[PDB]
């Protein structure tokens, strides 16, 4: 088949997800300075834009037009084995979001991987996946991995997947998202 | 859909084979005692047992049941960049395998790392994956990596896959493809 995206959300979660998503408030505790930021948001923000495709550094890129994004750190490092093939170590970036005069908020973001090699298909290997194709992969790759995450309980609450046009701006949304998640001062 | 291998075989071809194996040979030439090794071909053999699982450590495992297989080092590691969300090394490990009193051959052998994700299925989401439909989705992966492979011609030449029933001996396996590679003396 050309349903490249099913086996892209699968390994992402079996690879990935299902083992950083539960342990991730855990292993952002283990830093004083996480332990001791308000307007910490835990759950992993994952980015899915529409076309694919970004610039390698978030904060001052084309979705940050505004500056308002900025990085802070790498969250301490997971350990995970599987395989023996190759060793694994799990980081993520922690970001300042700017909120007016206000607090800051902090927060985890990361782009969805797997688009990469949606992207990589697109560009290599036109006749396999044409743009107008790679854009129904993206959906078909965002409704599986909704439903694989949604069928995991000890992965509820502990992400937000978080789609996007390339001309919007990443902090607007990522403001509301941040606004609108159930952490609460003192949570 | 619920074939999830044909996602598999393209992402560990553009997250993984498409930039390692064109640049195995030369990373191999890297160290002094591979250069001086005679009968170490060097291909990647890409190690597709049909049950989708093995013993971490190759090395006098149940694929090894006569401790034929040694584990002799690793490859100078390879950089390479990709999206920023996570950083990249890349090596592979390098074995010997007895010929009887003759030179002992080295050879590079890797499991299938994808097949981890396609047993992980079957053991966590039974419903997704059976154990009959596992059996066929190795193959469809055998399948479909093959196409991608054969399609680039700067992977041509440069890996053999190897698949065989967990019932069999690795050491007799690999021995008999070393044999039958192309490399000759001071090749
Ligand atoms: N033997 C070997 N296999 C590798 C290596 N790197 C990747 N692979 C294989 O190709 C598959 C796709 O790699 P990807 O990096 O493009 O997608 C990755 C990547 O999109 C995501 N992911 C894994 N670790 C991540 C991380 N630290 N950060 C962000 N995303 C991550 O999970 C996906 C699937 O991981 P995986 O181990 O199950 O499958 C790999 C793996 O089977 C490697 O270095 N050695």
């Amino acid at each position: 088949g050309s349903n490249v995206a099913d086996g892209l959300a699968w390994s992402y979660y079996f690879g990935y997800l299902k083992f950083v998503l539960p342990e991730l408030e855990k292993q952002i505790e283990k830093t004083s300075k996480f332990r001791s930021k308000e307007k910490f948001v835990k759950k992993m923000f994952i980015l899915i834009p529409s076309n694919c495709f970004w610039d390698d550094k978030i904060p001052g890129s084309d979705y940050d037009p505004q500056n308002r994004i900025t990085f802070e750190g790498n969250t301490e490092p997971l350990e995970k084995t599987r395989g023996g093939v190759f060793l694994r170590h799990y980081k993520h970036s922690v970001y300042e979001i700017k909120d007016g005069e206000n607090e800051p908020w902090f927060c985890i973001m990361e782009y969805a991987t797997p688009l990469l090699t949606l992207y990589d298909m697109s560009v290599a290997q036109p006749g396999e996946l044409s743009r107008e194709e790679r854009d129904a992969q993206v959906v078909v790759f965002l409704r599986k991995l909704q439903d694989i995450l949604e069928g995991d309980r000890a992965c509820q609450g502990k992400y937000e997947l978080v789609t996007f046009s390339p001309d919007r701006d990443l902090a607007d949304v990522m403001l509301r998202k941040l606004k609108d998640s159930e952490l609460e001062i003192g949570g």
